Parts: structure tokens; sequence; C-alpha cells
């Protein structure tokens, strides 16, 4: 019943390790406290591997029993394929992990004879033995963030040649079955503006709205064995061919339910027998048995009219509020019985009766003004780790940045606008690489798109309002100010000298680089532009862009 088993070997790197910011003047002009900003390392892995290392103890009941029951008709209205290979390896990421058979990612997505054979004997083998447990390597993440450190995030993953067996086998599961069981609930099918629009009209609906959002204590750690065989059930009550049936056991058994891990060295690391961070079904499996166990845990502890929201271990719940005495006991039988399911939590819940107060992954929904006047709500965060992140990448070239994901997630936001658009084209404009693609992860998937577009996918995601939106509220102002003050970052009314530059400079390139300096910076200046609908927006391809990730998982897109 632990979580995990080790040898002793160390959990080792695969290439030398950076934990402090540079000095340098591009990222200076960002932060100037760069020994507040630190990069995770292998050198606290095995501070991590203490921390997800533990007994779970599960105990279900009859409002799980029934709950389950529920979603396992709900699943039944499933029907899903088989991927095709070719359809499988191009949603392989161009800088997925290789694969220690002779092969990476390059030769996947270019389906090159070595890769296509490799894949096409892990296939067969996987119809053929349900039972020899499939080898994983352990890696330690590095992550930045900012003081006020934390130990590294545990990675553990397959062969890149399982990674695209696995694609084949349940891609298309991922795509149908949490709306199926969930509907409204699953969260990594909405884009922010519709997140927003979801929470709104969630905490609209109840008379007397109260909400908390429940944080367990390392969730994939919490997954048991059984809850894995769980999840093969509701995957099988889908209607499925029977060789992807044959796939998807042989999966669960020699993969998803745990295995051996390896250290980059090839040492025997050790055991693993909860969920692996690292596979396909990691995303879908959390929210799925997040789902189960919250709501039967909501049944257990007399919430009422409980709406939830569910991105993988995320979780927030809206409901009518019996009295402030009665939720915060209400919580704690909640509480107590998500514990008995198997997930305690890290920080105790508790209620929450304002909406902008509210964290879904960590994110909020405020609001401000839009050029008519008129009240606009949108999508925010605390910017503190997307600034230290965005320092980071500017002095150290990432394949898959993360602040150009902030900044189309975040787009109507002031620190998008005022700090990150003002900095990254400042920095884009001078390397002269304005039109160039780059790739990003957004909600755990990665994606690549070229910023001289952004306006067009701003406005297709967010509106025009994402153009104009002005008087924040003071607790938005008072965040972002002092998430700058603590960084060392030069405050909000600075940025604004420098976006009048930088929006004259782009203006006078003309073409694309013109339309981000007229739309992306009309707030710099006093004397306004009209700022009318993008004709390319409309040719936008997106609508499922967020469903297709997935959550994470190894996935790319465009």
């Amino acid at each position: 019943s632990m979580s995990y088993s080790w040898t002793g070997a160390l959990i080792t790197p695969c290439s030398p390790e950076e934990e402090k910011l540079p000095i340098n003047p591009l990222s200076n002009s960002l932060l100037r406290y760069h020994n507040k900003v630190y990069c995770t390392t292998s050198k606290s892995a095995s501070l991590r591997a203490k921390k997800v290392t533990f007994d779970r103890m599960q105990v279900l009941d009859a409002y799980y029993d029934s709950v389950l029951k529920d979603i396992k008709l709900a699943a039944s209205k499933v029907s899903a394929r088989l991927l095709t290979l070719e359809e499988a390896c191009q949603l392989t990421p161009p800088h997925s992990a290789r694969s220690k058979y002779g092969f990476g990612a390059k030769e996947v997505r270019s389906l090159s004879g070595r890769a296509v054979n490799h894949i096409k004997s892990v296939w067969k083998d996987l119809l053929e033995d349900s039972q020899t447990p499939i080898p994983t390597t352990i890696m330690a993440k590095n992550e930045v963030f900012c003081v006020d450190k934390k130990a590294a995030r545990l990675i553990v993953y397959p062969d890149l040649g399982v990674r695209v067996c696995e694609k084949m086998a349940l891609y298309d599961v991922t795509q149908k079955l949490p709306q199926a069981v969930m509907g409204a609930s699953y969260g990594f099918q909405y884009s922010p503006a519709q997140r927003v629009e979801f929470l709104l009209k969630a905490w609209a609906e109840k008379k007397d709205p109260m909400g908390f959002s429940y944080d367990t204590r390392c969730f994939d750690s919490t997954v048991t064995e059984r809850d894995i065989r769980t999840e093969e059930s509701i995957y099988q009550a889908c209607s499925l061919p029977e060789e992807a049936r044959t796939a998807i056991h042989s999966l669960t058994e020699r993969l998803y339910v745990g295995g051996p891990m390896f250290n980059s060295k090839g040492q025997s690391c050790g055991y693993r027998r909860c969920r692996a961070s690292g596979v396909l079904t990691t995303s879908m499996g959390n929210t799925i048995t997040c789902y189960v166990k919250a709501l039967a845990a909501c049944k257990a502890a007399g919430i009422v009219a409980p709406t939830m929201l569910v991105c993988g271990d995320d979780l927030v719940v809206i409901s009518e509020s019996q009295g402030t005495e009665e939720d915060e006991r209400n919580l704690r039988a909640f509480t107590e019985a998500m514990t008995r399911y198997s997930a305690p939590p890290g920080d105790p819940p508790r209620p929450e009766y304002d909406l902008e107060l509210i964290t879904s992954c960590s994110s909020n929904v405020s609001v401000a003004l839009g050029p008519q006047g008129r009240r606009r709500y949108y999508l925010t965060r605390d910017p503190t780790t997307p600034i230290a992140r965005a320092a980071w990448e500017t002095v150290r070239h990432s394949p898959v940045n993360s602040w150009l994901g902030n900044i189309i997630q975040y787009a109507p936001t002031i620190w998008v606008r005022m700090v990150l658009m003002t900095h990254f084209f400042s920095i884009l404009m001078a390397q002269d690489t304005l039109d160039q693609n780059l790739n990003f992860e957004m909600y755990g998937s990665v994606y690549s798109v070229s910023p001289l577009d952004l306006p067009a996918i701003i406005e297709r995601l967010h509106g025009l309002d994402a153009f104009s939106l002005h008087t924040y509220t003071p607790h938005e102002l008072t965040r972002v100010a002092s998430a700058l003050r603590k960084l060392g970052a030069p405050p909000l009314r600075a940025w604004k000298s420098r976006a009048r530059a930088v929006r004259a400079s782009l203006i006078s390139r003309g073409g694309r680089a013109a339309v981000c300096g007229r739309y992306l910076f009309n707030w710099a200046v006093k004397t306004k532009l009209k700022l009318t609908p993008l004709p390319e927006a409309r040719l936008l391809d997106l609508s499922s862009w967020f469903t297709v990730g997935a959550g994470g998982g190894d996935i790319y897109h465009s």
C-alpha cells in the first residue's frame, strides 16, 4: 500500500543543472532581485521522494459506489477508435524525450523506418503480453520559482516507443470520455473566457453561494492500484474495438498501475504503485478519479447543490451556503470523506464568499471595464511565477517556453499587457525574430505559434475587449504591484513609459508588426485608436484548442 519503494539509487540529472538566475542585462531590465529566482534541480530530488512516499489507506462506501455506478453508465455513451500510427506520431512534440532504441521525436514525427518498425513491435508485444511490467525513467523536473525553496517535482515516464502506443490505444478516449461522464464540470475543455463564464454562472445560480478549492496532498501519490484499475473499468465501459480493449488492459496492468523505475544512469531506482506523472492518462485519470471521490464526498458531507470544476487534481466546488458554521462543518466532513477515499488534504479547505478570491488552477475571475464603460470579466492569477519564469527564459532559451503561453492565456490582464508584452516585443524586435514560430506549453500541453499572430489569436479567444480593458480592481492592482516590488521589477508606470517606445517601433515596421503595435499597445497612448475586428481572426481554427490538449501528456498541436 506504499506509493513507492526505493533501492537507494539516486535520482540523477541528464546534464548539469543551473539553480540560480544568471546576472544578465536583458533579464535585469525585467527584474533586479535575481537571487530570489531559482530553478529546482536533482539536488532536492531525495527530499521530494520522501514527501511523496507514504502508505495509502483507502476505504470506500455506498456514496462512492453510487457515483461510480453513474459514471460507468455515462461512459457507455462513448464510442472511440484506435488512432492510426501516423496520427499518433503527429501528436508527438518535436522535443519529446528520445528513445533508447535509436531514434528521437524527429524520427517519430517524420515516420522514419527505424521509429515505425520499433513502435510496431511494441504494439504487438502489448497485445500478446498483459503482465510484464514496463520500465520507466524517473527524473527531477527543472522548474523556476520565486523564493518565499520548493523541492523538485518528480516525473516518471515510459520509453518514447510506448508513449506512441498509448496514443494509438487511448488518445481518442481522452477526447471524449471526460466530457461524457462529467459534462460541464470537465475543466480542460474551456478556454480562459469560457472558464470565467462557467464560474460566474455557477456562482450566480446559487441563492447564497459558497465556494472552496480542495488541495490534495501529492495527488498522484494518493492514487491507488485499485483506483487505476477502476479507471480502466471506466475506459472499458466505452464502446471500443477489441484490439484497443486488449491494449488498454495491457497498458493498465504493465504501466499505469505501477512498475519499475530507473534513473538516467540505468540503475534500478525503485518501484511505483501509484499514478505515473508522465503517461498519456495522467490528466484524464486524475480528473475522473478526483471527480468520483469529490462527488461522493460532497454527498457524504451534505454539500448542497454542488457545482464542480475539475482539472486533473485541481478541484473547485461552488454550492449553496448553509451558514458560516454549517459550511465549516460540512467542509470538515468533506475532507474526512476525501481522506477515507485516499485523498487527504495538503492545506485544509476553507469556505470563501467572494468569487474573486477563489482560486482554480492557480487562477481566479476578476473584473474591469470595457471601452464602453461596461463591466467585463476575465481570468487572471498572481504574476510572480510567470514573471520569474519569463526572466529565466529571456536569458536561457527553452525549446518549450511558458511566457508565450502566459501571454495567450492571460492576454486581458494588466500584467501581461503592461509587462510581458512590452518586454518580449522589445526583445523580439531587437533579435529581429518577431515572425519566428515558438513552442510553448499551456494546460500542460505543447503548442506552436508566431507572436506576430497574437492579436488575431487574442481577439478570437478573448474578444476585442482584451485590447481595451481598464480600471482593474484594487485586489488585482495591489497584487501585481506587490509582485513587481518583490521581484525588484520596475513599477507599472515605468512599463507604460517603455511601452510607448515599443509601440512606436512596432508601428514603424508596418505589416503584421504594426498591427501588433496598434492593438496590443493601444493602452499605452492617451489618444486611443479605433480597433476593429481582425479578418484573420475568423480564419483561426480554434474551438477545441484546449480539449485536444486533454490536460498534458506529451501532446503537440500545429
